[PDB]
DNA sequence: CGGGCATGCCC
DNA sequence: CGGGCATGCCC
């Protein structure tokens, strides 16, 4: 068992937040976003958008870290992974890894050599002039039901933004459901909540 | 992709045939046998039982080998193999073994050099006195339905009677379904054959 | 594309 | 134990 991350929303001096884009209707819609759940539903090795949006400038080499956790109290302890038949199926990413990083050249692969969890960092890029945010592209490279992985059990994937010393300057996070039918999922858990939540 | 054994029914000059226990009526009963659909349905790593039936004495010396393969056509020349979550979770059979023998001293577990198929192998005992047949219980180390290996297609269990010189003495077959309710599924296979079949 | 099934497992 | 759900995928 590993010593767990804080999932805390700590939005900081800088005024960190997330930001998804809006999807289509479609049953096996790629990526969509529900505000309600604040809960990405997406298919498996498919570009996940992310926005990261701050009131104010971060410094200079101020990096972004992404680490998936489990969501429920009696799985926290557990370090996210591949399942065998995945991880057995760019680069860059270790095969063990769950979340990677799409078309970014400084993309870094971790693993803690204490807690022995995987995470991926991009440097911090501020928005282009007449932007509001920066947006980086994740791919999770399982579903959520995936045998000997996460094995239908919901994880939360936590940004931290960094500064090049280590300091936390912000960190926010989301739940997410790597599916085969994202819309499907999406809806029938939003009704779910309103009706027995 | 790998050239594929017989599966063609041999009783041949010995009169070799299979036979199964009647099970209880359960929903998750261990093991099940349906006559009509010459088919066994199981629970994976749970005893199976197979009996071997004969007319004649077969030879000192006579082997009894198992293997599996797919039973459609078009996954035929694919080896069946455990899935990768299962080969890396008994001293002899290797960890990419399907099938197993319990409570056998003199179980053998082959790699065939040329089609990669994997069998297992024990020696043919002649039934006790007053006895009709011999039983050797198999073992099955994946569900059919397992991500990375079977994933929902079916098998056969070849068993060949052969002796030392290895001479074909006998073949049988019957069809596997690893699964966590052999009942419901028993059943439900039944039921679909007179309704639609 | 959206309807619908089989199947491990609910906690 | 037997009812029933979520979820990959039907070919
Ligand atoms: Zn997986
Ligand atoms: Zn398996």
């Amino acid at each position: 068992s590993s010593s767990v991350p804080s999932q805390k929303t700590y939005q900081g001096s800088y005024g960190f937040r997330l930001g998804f884009l809006h999807s289509g209707t479609a049953k096996s819609v790629t990526c969509t976003y529900s505000p309600a759940l604040n809960k990405m539903f997406c298919q498996l090795a498919k570009t996940c958008p992310v926005q990261l949006w701050v009131d104010s400038t971060p410094p200079p080499g101020t990096r972004v870290r992404a680490m998936a956790i489990y969501k429920q109290s009696q799985h926290m302890t557990e370090v996210v992974r591949r399942c065998p038949h995945h991880e057995r199926c760019d680069g860059l990413a270790p095969p063990q890894h769950l979340i990677r990083v799409e078309g970014n050249l400084r993309v870094e692969y971790l693993d803690d050599r204490n807690t022995f969890r995987h995470s991926v960092v991009v440097p911090y890029e501020p928005p282009e002039v007449g932007s509001d945010c920066t947006t980086i592209h994740y791919n999770y490279m399982c579903n959520s039901s995936c045998m000997g992985g996460m094995n239908r059990r919901p994880i939360l994937t936590i940004i931290t933004l960094e500064d090049s010393s280590g300091n936390l300057l912000g960190r926010n996070s989301f739940e997410v459901h790597v599916c085969a039918c994202p819309g499907r999922d999406r809806r029938r858990e939003e009704e779910n909540l309103r009706k027995k939540g």
